[PDB]
Protein backbone atom coordinates (compact mmCIF):
# COMPACT_ATOMS: atom_id res chain seq x y z
CA UNK A 1 0.00 0.00 0.00
CA UNK A 2 1.97 3.04 1.38
CA UNK A 3 4.68 4.63 -0.91
CA UNK A 4 8.26 3.68 -0.03
CA UNK A 5 11.20 6.09 0.12
CA UNK A 6 14.76 5.03 -0.77
CA UNK A 7 16.97 5.92 2.20
CA UNK A 8 20.52 4.69 1.97
CA UNK A 9 19.60 1.38 0.31
CA UNK A 10 16.65 0.68 2.67
CA UNK A 11 13.11 1.20 1.37
CA UNK A 12 11.05 2.87 4.07
CA UNK A 13 7.29 3.78 4.18
CA UNK A 14 6.69 7.51 3.39
CA UNK A 15 5.33 8.49 6.88
CA UNK A 16 8.43 6.94 8.44
CA UNK A 17 11.01 8.36 6.08
CA UNK A 18 12.96 10.79 8.31
CA UNK A 19 16.47 12.10 8.75
CA UNK A 20 18.44 12.96 11.95
CA UNK A 21 17.92 16.65 12.82
CA UNK A 22 21.76 16.67 12.98
CA UNK A 23 22.03 16.09 9.21
CA UNK A 24 23.67 19.23 7.71
CA UNK A 25 21.19 18.87 4.91
CA UNK A 26 18.59 19.84 7.50
CA UNK A 27 20.62 22.26 9.61
CA UNK A 28 22.12 24.21 6.70
CA UNK A 29 20.51 22.95 3.43
CA UNK A 30 23.88 21.35 2.76
CA UNK A 31 22.99 18.97 -0.09
CA UNK A 32 21.69 18.80 -3.70
CA UNK A 33 18.56 17.52 -5.33
CA UNK A 34 17.04 16.69 -8.68
CA UNK A 35 13.63 16.51 -10.19
CA UNK A 36 12.79 13.78 -12.75
CA UNK A 37 9.55 12.69 -14.56
CA UNK A 38 8.48 9.10 -15.45
CA UNK A 39 5.95 9.03 -18.31
CA UNK A 40 4.04 5.80 -19.02
CA UNK A 41 6.77 3.45 -17.61
CA UNK A 42 9.87 5.34 -18.93
CA UNK A 43 12.08 7.84 -17.05
CA UNK A 44 12.64 10.97 -19.21
CA UNK A 45 16.24 12.30 -19.37
CA UNK A 46 17.35 10.12 -16.46
CA UNK A 47 21.08 10.36 -17.18
CA UNK A 48 21.02 14.14 -17.89
CA UNK A 49 19.49 14.54 -14.35
CA UNK A 50 21.98 12.19 -12.73
CA UNK A 51 24.92 13.93 -14.40
CA UNK A 52 23.71 17.31 -13.20
CA UNK A 53 23.30 15.92 -9.65
CA UNK A 54 26.91 14.72 -9.63
CA UNK A 55 28.10 18.10 -11.05
CA UNK A 56 26.18 19.97 -8.30
CA UNK A 57 27.58 17.70 -5.62
CA UNK A 58 31.06 18.26 -7.04
CA UNK A 59 30.58 22.07 -6.94
CA UNK A 60 29.70 21.75 -3.24
CA UNK A 61 32.61 19.30 -2.69
CA UNK A 62 30.30 16.46 -1.66
CA UNK A 63 31.10 12.84 -2.58
CA UNK A 64 27.95 10.94 -3.53
CA UNK A 65 28.61 7.38 -2.20
CA UNK A 66 27.13 5.57 -5.24
CA UNK A 67 28.56 5.39 -8.74
CA UNK A 68 26.36 7.08 -11.33
CA UNK A 69 25.32 3.61 -12.50
CA UNK A 70 24.17 2.49 -9.00
CA UNK A 71 22.30 5.86 -8.67
CA UNK A 72 20.35 5.17 -11.91
CA UNK A 73 19.48 1.64 -10.69
CA UNK A 74 18.32 2.95 -7.24
CA UNK A 75 16.00 5.40 -9.07
CA UNK A 76 14.51 2.60 -11.22
CA UNK A 77 14.19 0.13 -8.27
CA UNK A 78 12.42 2.81 -6.18
CA UNK A 79 9.91 3.29 -8.95
CA UNK A 80 9.49 -0.55 -9.37
CA UNK A 81 9.01 -1.13 -5.61
CA UNK A 82 6.18 1.44 -5.70
CA UNK A 83 4.67 0.14 -8.92
CA UNK A 84 4.82 3.62 -10.48
CA UNK A 85 4.55 4.36 -14.23
CA UNK A 86 3.67 8.10 -14.24
CA UNK A 87 5.67 9.70 -11.47
CA UNK A 88 7.79 12.62 -10.20
CA UNK A 89 11.08 11.69 -8.68
CA UNK A 90 13.14 13.65 -6.16
CA UNK A 91 16.68 12.39 -5.45
CA UNK A 92 18.54 14.19 -2.71
CA UNK A 93 22.09 13.87 -1.44
CA UNK A 94 23.07 15.52 1.81
CA UNK A 95 26.27 16.10 3.71
CA UNK A 96 25.08 13.76 6.56
CA UNK A 97 25.40 14.42 10.35
CA UNK A 98 28.52 16.14 11.82
CA UNK A 99 28.80 18.47 14.80
CA UNK A 100 26.62 21.61 15.14
CA UNK A 101 29.11 23.93 13.30
CA UNK A 102 29.49 24.60 9.55
CA UNK A 103 32.58 22.47 8.85
CA UNK A 104 31.80 19.75 6.30
CA UNK A 105 35.05 17.88 7.19
CA UNK A 106 33.30 16.59 10.35
CA UNK A 107 30.56 14.89 8.32
CA UNK A 108 31.81 11.37 7.58
CA UNK A 109 28.68 9.98 5.81
CA UNK A 110 26.29 11.50 3.20
CA UNK A 111 22.57 10.44 3.15
CA UNK A 112 21.11 9.42 -0.16
CA UNK A 113 17.35 9.72 -0.46
CA UNK A 114 14.98 9.18 -3.43
CA UNK A 115 11.31 10.19 -3.16
CA UNK A 116 8.76 9.04 -5.74
CA UNK A 117 5.27 10.44 -6.06
CA UNK A 118 2.49 9.49 -8.47
CA UNK A 119 1.91 12.15 -11.03
CA UNK A 120 0.73 23.96 -19.49
CA UNK A 121 -3.11 24.63 -19.67
CA UNK A 122 -4.86 26.22 -22.63
CA UNK A 123 -5.25 29.20 -20.20
CA UNK A 124 -1.54 30.05 -19.34
CA UNK A 125 0.32 31.36 -16.22
CA UNK A 126 0.25 34.91 -14.86
CA UNK A 127 3.93 35.86 -14.21
CA UNK A 128 5.11 38.46 -11.73
CA UNK A 129 8.47 40.15 -11.77
CA UNK A 130 9.94 40.16 -8.22
CA UNK A 131 11.95 42.72 -6.20
CA UNK A 132 14.22 39.98 -4.81
CA UNK A 133 17.16 39.19 -7.23
CA UNK A 134 18.46 35.74 -8.16
CA UNK A 135 21.28 34.36 -5.99
CA UNK A 136 24.52 35.75 -7.46
CA UNK A 137 27.02 33.61 -9.49
CA UNK A 138 29.71 34.49 -7.03
CA UNK A 139 27.89 34.00 -3.72
CA UNK A 140 25.57 31.08 -4.08
CA UNK A 141 25.84 30.02 -7.74
CA UNK A 142 22.31 29.49 -9.07
CA UNK A 143 23.43 26.63 -11.36
CA UNK A 144 23.75 24.49 -8.10
CA UNK A 145 20.38 22.76 -7.66
CA UNK A 146 21.01 22.72 -3.91
CA UNK A 147 18.76 22.42 -0.89
CA UNK A 148 19.30 26.22 -0.30
CA UNK A 149 16.00 27.21 -1.87
CA UNK A 150 15.03 30.25 0.23
CA UNK A 151 15.91 32.71 -2.61
CA UNK A 152 13.26 30.85 -4.61
CA UNK A 153 10.76 30.70 -1.71
CA UNK A 154 11.08 34.50 -1.09
CA UNK A 155 10.33 35.05 -4.73
CA UNK A 156 7.40 32.61 -4.55
CA UNK A 157 6.09 34.51 -1.45
CA UNK A 158 6.14 37.70 -3.51
CA UNK A 159 4.35 36.11 -6.45
CA UNK A 160 1.64 34.78 -3.99
CA UNK A 161 1.01 38.26 -2.58
CA UNK A 162 1.21 40.04 -5.92
CA UNK A 163 -1.25 37.98 -8.04
CA UNK A 164 1.25 35.70 -9.75
CA UNK A 165 1.27 31.98 -10.47
CA UNK A 166 4.97 32.35 -11.08
CA UNK A 167 7.75 34.69 -9.90
CA UNK A 168 10.36 35.99 -12.51
CA UNK A 169 13.81 36.83 -11.18
CA UNK A 170 16.30 39.34 -12.51
CA UNK A 171 19.92 39.17 -11.46
CA UNK A 172 22.05 41.97 -10.05
CA UNK A 173 22.89 43.37 -13.53
CA UNK A 174 19.21 43.77 -14.39
CA UNK A 175 19.26 40.73 -16.73
CA UNK A 176 16.22 38.46 -16.75
CA UNK A 177 17.28 35.32 -14.94
CA UNK A 178 14.51 32.65 -14.74
CA UNK A 179 11.26 31.76 -12.90
CA UNK A 180 11.53 30.59 -9.24
CA UNK A 181 11.76 27.01 -10.48
CA UNK A 182 11.71 27.19 -14.29
CA UNK A 183 13.81 28.66 -17.13
CA UNK A 184 12.34 31.46 -19.27
CA UNK A 185 12.05 31.94 -23.05
CA UNK A 186 10.57 34.73 -25.02
CA UNK A 187 9.41 34.92 -28.67
CA UNK A 188 9.50 38.15 -30.65
CA UNK A 189 8.74 38.56 -34.40
CA UNK A 190 9.38 34.83 -34.88
CA UNK A 191 12.74 34.75 -33.05
CA UNK A 192 13.21 32.89 -29.76
CA UNK A 193 15.56 34.17 -27.05
CA UNK A 194 16.43 32.64 -23.70
CA UNK A 195 19.03 33.88 -21.15
CA UNK A 196 22.45 32.15 -21.17
CA UNK A 197 22.43 29.74 -18.17
CA UNK A 198 25.13 31.55 -16.13
CA UNK A 199 22.72 33.60 -13.94
CA UNK A 200 20.08 30.80 -13.74
CA UNK A 201 20.29 27.00 -14.01
CA UNK A 202 21.16 24.59 -16.87
CA UNK A 203 17.68 23.22 -17.20
CA UNK A 204 17.14 19.79 -18.75
CA UNK A 205 13.82 20.90 -20.08
CA UNK A 206 15.37 24.10 -21.42
CA UNK A 207 18.06 21.92 -23.27
CA UNK A 208 15.37 19.68 -24.83
CA UNK A 209 13.43 22.66 -25.96
CA UNK A 210 16.60 24.21 -27.57
CA UNK A 211 16.94 20.90 -29.51
CA UNK A 212 13.29 21.12 -30.61
CA UNK A 213 13.72 24.73 -31.67
CA UNK A 214 16.75 23.68 -33.79
CA UNK A 215 14.79 20.77 -35.29
CA UNK A 216 12.01 23.20 -36.23
CA UNK A 217 14.67 25.69 -37.53
CA UNK A 218 13.06 28.61 -35.63
CA UNK A 219 15.57 31.51 -35.34
CA UNK A 220 17.10 31.18 -31.84
CA UNK A 221 19.46 33.17 -29.57
CA UNK A 222 20.89 32.65 -26.17
CA UNK A 223 21.36 36.27 -25.09
CA UNK A 224 20.84 38.39 -22.06
CA UNK A 225 17.55 40.25 -22.06
CA UNK A 226 15.82 42.77 -19.82
CA UNK A 227 12.40 44.11 -18.79
CA UNK A 228 12.04 45.85 -22.12
CA UNK A 229 12.24 42.43 -23.84
CA UNK A 230 9.70 40.80 -21.38
CA UNK A 231 7.20 43.60 -21.74
CA UNK A 232 7.25 43.68 -25.58
CA UNK A 233 7.52 39.91 -26.23
CA UNK A 234 4.90 38.26 -28.58
CA UNK A 235 5.04 35.07 -26.43
CA UNK A 236 6.60 34.01 -23.14
CA UNK A 237 6.94 30.50 -21.71
CA UNK A 238 8.78 28.88 -18.85
CA UNK A 239 10.25 25.35 -18.71
CA UNK A 240 11.04 22.72 -16.07
CA UNK A 241 10.52 19.07 -15.21
CA UNK A 242 7.22 19.55 -13.23
CA UNK A 243 5.83 22.40 -15.40
CA UNK A 244 7.10 20.97 -18.72
CA UNK A 245 6.44 23.85 -21.16
CA UNK A 246 4.08 26.38 -19.52
CA UNK A 247 2.79 29.34 -21.49
CA UNK A 248 3.00 32.70 -19.68
CA UNK A 249 -0.02 34.72 -20.86
CA UNK A 250 0.33 37.68 -18.49
CA UNK A 251 3.44 39.47 -17.16
CA UNK A 252 2.93 41.91 -14.27
CA UNK A 253 -0.79 42.16 -15.30
CA UNK A 254 0.19 42.98 -18.94
CA UNK A 255 -1.40 40.76 -21.57
CA UNK A 256 1.19 38.84 -23.62
CA UNK A 257 -0.18 38.87 -27.23
CA UNK A 258 -3.86 38.06 -26.99
CA UNK A 259 -3.63 36.39 -23.60
CA UNK A 260 -3.73 32.85 -24.93
CA UNK A 261 -0.78 30.48 -25.47
CA UNK A 262 1.07 31.64 -28.69
CA UNK A 263 1.70 29.66 -31.90
CA UNK A 264 5.35 28.95 -31.30
CA UNK A 265 4.77 27.89 -27.67
CA UNK A 266 2.05 25.47 -28.79
CA UNK A 267 4.26 23.91 -31.55
CA UNK A 268 7.02 23.40 -28.95
CA UNK A 269 4.53 21.96 -26.46
CA UNK A 270 3.37 19.30 -28.90
CA UNK A 271 6.96 18.40 -30.09
CA UNK A 272 7.91 18.16 -26.45
CA UNK A 273 4.98 15.80 -25.76
CA UNK A 274 6.12 13.34 -28.54
CA UNK A 275 9.56 13.33 -27.06
CA UNK A 276 8.28 12.38 -23.55
CA UNK A 277 6.22 9.58 -25.25
CA UNK A 278 9.07 8.13 -27.32
CA UNK A 279 12.29 8.33 -25.33
CA UNK A 280 13.30 7.48 -21.85
CA UNK A 281 14.74 4.62 -19.79
CA UNK A 282 12.14 1.81 -19.33
CA UNK A 283 11.40 1.04 -15.63
CA UNK A 284 10.07 -2.55 -16.15
CA UNK A 285 12.79 -4.05 -18.39
CA UNK B 1 21.73 8.85 30.12
CA UNK B 2 20.75 10.12 26.61
CA UNK B 3 20.18 13.78 25.69
CA UNK B 4 16.60 14.81 24.96
CA UNK B 5 15.61 17.07 22.00
CA UNK B 6 12.43 19.19 21.96
CA UNK B 7 10.12 18.32 19.03
CA UNK B 8 6.84 20.12 18.98
CA UNK B 9 6.44 19.69 22.79
CA UNK B 10 7.69 16.10 22.92
CA UNK B 11 11.12 15.37 24.27
CA UNK B 12 12.82 12.84 22.18
CA UNK B 13 16.01 10.93 22.72
CA UNK B 14 18.81 12.46 20.61
CA UNK B 15 19.27 9.37 18.40
CA UNK B 16 15.54 9.18 17.63
CA UNK B 17 15.26 12.96 17.02
CA UNK B 18 14.39 12.96 13.31
CA UNK B 19 12.50 15.02 10.81
CA UNK B 20 10.26 13.88 7.97
CA UNK B 21 12.05 14.15 4.57
CA UNK B 22 8.96 16.06 3.42
CA UNK B 23 9.68 18.95 5.75
CA UNK B 24 10.49 22.09 3.71
CA UNK B 25 13.32 22.75 6.18
CA UNK B 26 14.92 19.67 4.69
CA UNK B 27 13.76 20.09 1.00
CA UNK B 28 14.55 23.81 0.80
CA UNK B 29 16.36 24.98 3.98
CA UNK B 30 12.99 26.79 4.62
CA UNK B 31 13.43 27.75 8.29
CA UNK B 32 15.40 29.84 10.77
CA UNK B 33 17.69 28.95 13.72
CA UNK B 34 19.55 30.34 16.71
CA UNK B 35 22.62 29.72 18.73
CA UNK B 36 22.53 30.36 22.53
CA UNK B 37 24.95 29.51 25.30
CA UNK B 38 24.02 28.48 28.87
CA UNK B 39 26.86 29.25 31.26
CA UNK B 40 26.71 27.75 34.89
CA UNK B 41 22.91 27.34 35.05
CA UNK B 42 22.10 30.61 33.25
CA UNK B 43 21.10 31.31 29.62
CA UNK B 44 23.13 34.26 28.26
CA UNK B 45 20.97 36.75 26.30
CA UNK B 46 18.11 34.32 26.06
CA UNK B 47 15.47 36.91 25.19
CA UNK B 48 17.64 38.73 22.60
CA UNK B 49 18.22 35.50 20.74
CA UNK B 50 14.52 34.82 20.85
CA UNK B 51 13.71 38.29 19.48
CA UNK B 52 16.12 37.66 16.57
CA UNK B 53 14.55 34.23 15.93
CA UNK B 54 11.14 35.90 15.62
CA UNK B 55 12.40 38.68 13.36
CA UNK B 56 14.13 36.14 11.10
CA UNK B 57 10.89 34.15 10.91
CA UNK B 58 8.95 37.22 10.00
CA UNK B 59 11.40 37.98 7.18
CA UNK B 60 10.61 34.54 5.67
CA UNK B 61 6.95 35.00 6.47
CA UNK B 62 6.98 32.09 8.85
CA UNK B 63 4.57 32.15 11.81
CA UNK B 64 6.28 30.51 14.90
CA UNK B 65 3.38 28.65 16.63
CA UNK B 66 4.56 29.60 20.19
CA UNK B 67 4.53 33.01 21.88
CA UNK B 68 7.96 34.28 22.85
CA UNK B 69 7.37 33.38 26.57
CA UNK B 70 6.42 29.83 25.57
CA UNK B 71 9.66 29.64 23.49
CA UNK B 72 11.78 30.80 26.40
CA UNK B 73 9.96 28.28 28.66
CA UNK B 74 10.60 25.50 26.11
CA UNK B 75 14.29 26.31 26.03
CA UNK B 76 14.58 26.28 29.85
CA UNK B 77 12.37 23.16 30.04
CA UNK B 78 14.67 21.33 27.56
CA UNK B 79 17.78 22.27 29.41
CA UNK B 80 16.16 21.23 32.78
CA UNK B 81 15.10 17.82 31.42
CA UNK B 82 18.76 17.23 30.39
CA UNK B 83 20.16 18.49 33.76
CA UNK B 84 22.42 20.88 31.80
CA UNK B 85 24.19 23.83 33.34
CA UNK B 86 26.75 24.56 30.61
CA UNK B 87 25.26 24.16 27.16
CA UNK B 88 24.99 25.19 23.52
CA UNK B 89 21.38 25.63 22.45
CA UNK B 90 20.17 25.30 18.77
CA UNK B 91 16.48 26.22 18.37
CA UNK B 92 15.13 25.72 14.83
CA UNK B 93 11.77 26.55 13.35
CA UNK B 94 10.95 25.21 9.88
CA UNK B 95 8.06 25.61 7.52
CA UNK B 96 7.02 21.90 8.08
CA UNK B 97 5.69 19.65 5.31
CA UNK B 98 3.31 20.68 2.46
CA UNK B 99 3.26 19.81 -1.28
CA UNK B 100 6.56 18.62 -2.74
CA UNK B 101 6.90 22.00 -4.47
CA UNK B 102 8.22 25.20 -2.80
CA UNK B 103 4.87 26.95 -2.19
CA UNK B 104 4.90 27.78 1.56
CA UNK B 105 1.07 28.42 1.72
CA UNK B 106 0.56 24.76 1.23
CA UNK B 107 2.47 24.05 4.47
CA UNK B 108 0.02 24.21 7.43
CA UNK B 109 2.24 23.25 10.40
CA UNK B 110 5.59 24.79 11.24
CA UNK B 111 7.95 22.56 13.00
CA UNK B 112 9.77 23.56 16.25
CA UNK B 113 12.93 21.89 17.37
CA UNK B 114 15.27 22.66 20.29
CA UNK B 115 18.64 20.94 20.51
CA UNK B 116 20.79 21.37 23.73
CA UNK B 117 24.28 19.86 23.94
CA UNK B 118 27.56 20.66 25.65
CA UNK B 119 29.73 22.02 22.72
CA UNK B 120 33.26 23.47 23.26
CA UNK B 121 34.13 27.06 22.11
CA UNK B 122 34.15 26.89 18.23
CA UNK B 123 37.89 27.50 17.85
CA UNK B 124 38.46 25.77 20.53
CA UNK B 125 42.13 25.59 21.66
CA UNK B 126 43.30 28.49 19.45
CA UNK B 127 42.36 31.41 21.78
CA UNK B 128 45.92 31.62 23.28
CA UNK B 129 47.70 31.46 19.82
CA UNK B 130 45.02 33.06 17.56
CA UNK B 131 43.18 32.09 14.33
CA UNK B 132 44.67 32.05 10.82
CA UNK B 133 41.99 33.71 8.67
CA UNK B 134 41.70 33.54 4.82
CA UNK B 135 39.71 35.94 2.60
CA UNK B 136 37.61 33.86 0.28
CA UNK B 137 36.84 34.29 -3.46
CA UNK B 138 33.15 33.56 -2.80
CA UNK B 139 31.23 36.73 -1.78
CA UNK B 140 28.56 36.97 0.96
CA UNK B 141 24.94 36.41 -0.02
CA UNK B 142 23.60 39.76 -1.28
CA UNK B 143 21.13 41.85 0.70
CA UNK B 144 18.62 41.62 -2.01
CA UNK B 145 18.93 37.96 -2.94
CA UNK B 146 19.21 36.09 0.33
CA UNK B 147 19.55 38.72 3.04
CA UNK B 148 22.54 37.69 5.16
CA UNK B 149 20.80 39.05 8.27
CA UNK B 150 18.44 35.98 8.20
CA UNK B 151 19.88 33.24 10.46
CA UNK B 152 18.26 30.67 8.17
CA UNK B 153 18.61 27.02 7.24
CA UNK B 154 20.23 28.30 3.90
CA UNK B 155 23.85 28.20 4.93
CA UNK B 156 25.60 26.89 1.81
CA UNK B 157 27.08 30.34 1.14
CA UNK B 158 28.74 30.09 4.57
CA UNK B 159 29.75 26.44 3.94
CA UNK B 160 31.29 27.17 0.54
CA UNK B 161 33.37 29.83 2.29
CA UNK B 162 34.42 27.39 5.02
CA UNK B 163 35.49 24.82 2.34
CA UNK B 164 37.72 27.42 0.76
CA UNK B 165 39.42 28.24 4.10
CA UNK B 166 39.82 24.48 4.77
CA UNK B 167 41.73 24.08 1.49
CA UNK B 168 43.62 27.35 1.74
CA UNK B 169 45.31 27.13 5.16
CA UNK B 170 42.81 29.01 7.32
CA UNK B 171 40.87 28.33 10.51
CA UNK B 172 38.24 30.82 9.36
CA UNK B 173 37.00 32.34 6.09
CA UNK B 174 36.53 36.11 5.69
CA UNK B 175 33.76 37.23 3.28
CA UNK B 176 33.65 40.45 1.28
CA UNK B 177 30.36 41.48 -0.22
CA UNK B 178 29.73 42.43 -3.83
CA UNK B 179 30.92 46.07 -3.30
CA UNK B 180 34.25 44.88 -2.03
CA UNK B 181 33.34 45.73 1.58
CA UNK B 182 34.46 43.36 4.34
CA UNK B 183 31.41 41.46 5.52
CA UNK B 184 32.21 38.88 8.29
CA UNK B 185 33.61 35.43 8.95
CA UNK B 186 31.64 32.31 7.79
CA UNK B 187 29.93 32.13 11.16
CA UNK B 188 31.03 35.17 13.16
CA UNK B 189 31.24 39.01 13.00
CA UNK B 190 34.53 40.82 12.43
CA UNK B 191 36.25 43.67 14.23
CA UNK B 192 39.52 45.42 13.54
CA UNK B 193 41.76 47.62 15.71
CA UNK B 194 44.10 50.24 14.27
CA UNK B 195 46.03 52.98 16.19
CA UNK B 196 43.75 52.42 19.19
CA UNK B 197 40.52 52.73 17.15
CA UNK B 198 38.08 49.79 16.75
CA UNK B 199 36.13 49.45 13.50
CA UNK B 200 33.40 46.98 12.64
CA UNK B 201 31.16 46.83 9.47
CA UNK B 202 27.57 47.98 9.68
CA UNK B 203 25.47 44.81 9.99
CA UNK B 204 23.55 45.26 6.71
CA UNK B 205 25.86 43.02 4.62
CA UNK B 206 26.46 40.47 7.41
CA UNK B 207 24.40 39.56 10.48
CA UNK B 208 23.32 41.53 13.59
CA UNK B 209 25.41 39.48 16.07
CA UNK B 210 24.31 39.33 19.72
CA UNK B 211 27.96 38.84 20.67
CA UNK B 212 28.95 41.80 18.45
CA UNK B 213 26.27 43.90 20.29
CA UNK B 214 27.70 42.85 23.70
CA UNK B 215 31.18 43.69 22.52
CA UNK B 216 30.15 47.16 21.35
CA UNK B 217 28.59 47.78 24.85
CA UNK B 218 31.96 46.80 26.31
CA UNK B 219 33.85 49.07 23.91
CA UNK B 220 31.69 52.06 24.94
CA UNK B 221 32.05 51.25 28.67
CA UNK B 222 35.80 50.96 28.23
CA UNK B 223 35.67 54.27 26.29
CA UNK B 224 37.75 52.91 23.34
CA UNK B 225 37.34 55.05 20.16
CA UNK B 226 34.86 53.10 18.03
CA UNK B 227 33.46 53.30 14.47
CA UNK B 228 30.79 51.31 12.64
CA UNK B 229 31.95 51.84 9.02
CA UNK B 230 32.54 49.96 5.87
CA UNK B 231 36.11 48.74 5.41
CA UNK B 232 38.09 46.95 2.67
CA UNK B 233 41.12 44.71 2.13
CA UNK B 234 43.41 47.72 2.72
CA UNK B 235 42.07 48.01 6.31
CA UNK B 236 42.33 44.30 6.96
CA UNK B 237 45.96 44.13 5.76
CA UNK B 238 47.06 47.19 7.76
CA UNK B 239 45.17 46.49 11.09
CA UNK B 240 47.01 46.26 14.47
CA UNK B 241 44.52 43.66 15.63
CA UNK B 242 41.74 41.57 14.19
CA UNK B 243 39.10 39.53 16.04
CA UNK B 244 35.85 37.72 15.32
CA UNK B 245 32.70 37.24 17.47
CA UNK B 246 29.78 34.85 17.84
CA UNK B 247 27.85 32.71 20.37
CA UNK B 248 29.83 29.57 19.68
CA UNK B 249 33.17 31.25 19.10
CA UNK B 250 32.82 33.96 21.72
CA UNK B 251 35.60 36.42 20.96
CA UNK B 252 38.41 34.83 18.94
CA UNK B 253 41.61 36.68 18.03
CA UNK B 254 42.78 36.52 14.44
CA UNK B 255 46.60 36.68 14.31
CA UNK B 256 47.13 35.91 10.59
CA UNK B 257 45.13 37.00 7.46
CA UNK B 258 46.05 35.48 4.13
CA UNK B 259 49.31 34.30 5.81
CA UNK B 260 50.29 37.92 6.74
CA UNK B 261 51.13 38.42 10.41
CA UNK B 262 48.63 40.65 12.16
CA UNK B 263 50.76 43.01 14.37
CA UNK B 264 52.70 40.84 16.84
CA UNK B 265 51.44 37.43 15.56
CA UNK B 266 49.76 36.82 18.95
CA UNK B 267 46.50 38.26 20.38
CA UNK B 268 46.50 41.99 20.77
CA UNK B 269 46.04 44.04 23.90
CA UNK B 270 42.56 45.32 22.99
CA UNK B 271 41.31 41.88 21.95
CA UNK B 272 42.58 40.20 25.19
CA UNK B 273 41.02 43.01 27.29
CA UNK B 274 37.63 42.55 25.56
CA UNK B 275 37.91 38.76 25.88
CA UNK B 276 38.36 39.24 29.68
CA UNK B 277 35.45 41.70 29.95
CA UNK B 278 33.36 39.36 27.89
CA UNK B 279 34.00 36.24 30.20
CA UNK B 280 32.80 38.49 33.13
CA UNK B 281 29.52 39.28 31.38
CA UNK B 282 28.94 35.55 30.74
CA UNK B 283 29.30 34.98 34.54
CA UNK B 284 27.04 37.80 35.78
CA UNK B 285 24.14 37.79 33.30
CA UNK B 286 21.52 35.39 32.15
CA UNK B 287 18.17 33.81 32.77
CA UNK B 288 18.33 31.21 35.57
CA UNK B 289 17.58 27.70 34.38
CA UNK B 290 16.80 26.24 37.88
C1 LIG C 1 15.01 22.35 -11.40
C2 LIG C 1 15.11 23.84 -11.67
C3 LIG C 1 14.90 24.40 -13.04
C4 LIG C 1 14.48 23.55 -14.24
O1 LIG C 1 15.27 22.43 -14.47
P1 LIG C 1 14.75 21.15 -15.24
O2 LIG C 1 16.06 20.41 -15.25
O3 LIG C 1 14.17 21.64 -16.55
O4 LIG C 1 13.74 20.46 -14.33
C5 LIG C 1 14.99 25.80 -13.23
N1 LIG C 1 15.26 26.70 -12.23
C6 LIG C 1 15.47 26.35 -10.96
C7 LIG C 1 15.75 27.41 -9.93
C8 LIG C 1 15.36 24.88 -10.60
O5 LIG C 1 15.56 24.54 -9.31
C1 LIG D 1 24.96 33.35 14.49
C2 LIG D 1 25.85 34.08 13.46
C3 LIG D 1 26.81 35.16 13.84
C4 LIG D 1 27.01 35.60 15.27
O1 LIG D 1 25.78 35.90 15.90
P1 LIG D 1 25.75 35.88 17.53
O2 LIG D 1 24.35 36.38 17.69
O3 LIG D 1 26.89 36.67 18.03
O4 LIG D 1 26.10 34.44 17.80
C5 LIG D 1 27.55 35.85 12.86
N1 LIG D 1 27.45 35.50 11.59
C6 LIG D 1 26.68 34.51 11.09
C7 LIG D 1 26.69 34.22 9.60
C8 LIG D 1 25.81 33.73 12.01
O5 LIG D 1 25.01 32.74 11.52
O1 LIG E 1 27.43 27.69 13.87
C1 LIG E 1 26.78 28.35 13.00
O2 LIG E 1 26.11 27.75 12.14
C2 LIG E 1 26.76 29.89 12.90
C3 LIG E 1 27.08 30.66 14.19
C4 LIG E 1 26.19 30.31 15.39
O3 LIG E 1 25.10 29.78 15.28
C5 LIG E 1 26.63 30.56 16.78
O4 LIG E 1 27.57 31.37 17.03
O5 LIG E 1 26.01 29.92 17.66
Amino acid sequence: SELLVYMNGEFVPESQAKVSVFDHGFLYGDGVFEGIRAYNGKVFKLYEHIDRLYDCARVIDLKIPLSKEEFAEAILETLRRNNLRDAYIRPIVTRGAGDLGLDPRKCPSPNVIIITKPWLYEKGLKAITVAIRRNAIDSLPPNIKSLNYLNNILAKIEANAKGGDEAIFLDHNGYISEGSGDNIFIVKNGTITTPPTLNNLKGITRQVVIELINELEIPFREANIGLFDLYSADEIFVTGTAAEIAPVTYIDGRTVGNGKPGKVTKMLMEKFRERTENEGVEIYR
